[PDB]
């Protein structure tokens, strides 16, 4: 997260870290046994880390649970990042409390102008590299589809939306991928891609979760 603020320990209780010996992507807990992330975060041998603030210090509220199954969206295209969404089933159910909690799926899509909360342990610099150890937060609005398509000609599908600031300076970044975009208490987006980070006229692009609720629900019901 570039240009954000320190969230505070366990104030984003649905935020997960995906760990393969190191943090490499975020994710969102959507019930006690399932995490949603970005398909471009796929790899084998994922441990899901819940209840994290400092990802380098054991602080006492963590739950570490290995993945038993990963399901990349059937139509994920790694060249265009269309359908950049994946489900991860935990080997055992998480213990839910005030610091580890699920986030609700949306029943409707959010409109441009809605303010959302984006969070992650990704890079905090637009030119250098500096990775934080504690969770960072950013409040950002959903942008109109017209401004999104004007910023990224020929690249925005109906399964994507832009959020952020056309002026630059505030954005998600590398290492935030897979993490949540939460608006009015519902998971509306997944950190997916962008050109650089926090560049002028290059806002962040997010997977539009409301298009996938039927697939998520049917997949969880049968796996
Ligand atoms: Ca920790």
């Amino acid at each position: 997260i570039v240009g954000g603020y320190t969230c505070g320990a366990n104030t984003v209780p649905y935020q997960v870290s995906l760990n393969s010996g190191y943090h490499f992507c975020g994710g969102s807990l959507i019930n006690s046994q399932w995490v949603v992330s970005a398909a471009h975060c796929y790899k084998s041998g994922i441990q899901v880390r819940l209840g994290e603030d400092n990802i380098n210090v054991v602080e006492g509220n963590e739950q570490f649970i290995s993945a038993s199954k990963s399901i990349v969206h059937p139509s994920y295209n790694s060249n265009t990042l269309n359908n950049d969404i994946m489900l991860i089933k935990l080997k055992s159910a998480a213990s839910l409390n005030s610091r580890v909690a699920s986030i609700s799926l949306p029943t409707s899509c959010a409109s441009a102008g809605t303010q959302c909360l984006i969070s992650g342990w990704g890079n905090t610099k637009s030119s250098g590299t500096s990775y934080p150890d504690v969770l960072k937060c950013l409040k950002a609005p959903i942008l109109s589809d017209s401004s999104c398509k004007s910023a990224y000609p020929g690249q925005i599908t109906s399964n994507m939306f832009c959020a952020g600031y056309l002026e630059g300076g505030k954005d998600s970044c590398q290492g935030d991928s897979g993490g949540p975009v939460v608006c009015s208490g519902k998971l509306q987006g997944i950190v997916s891609w962008g050109s650089g980070c926090a560049q002028k006229n290059k806002p962040g692009v997010y997977t539009k979760v409301c298009n996938y609720v039927s697939w998520i629900k049917q997949t969880i019901a049968s796996n």
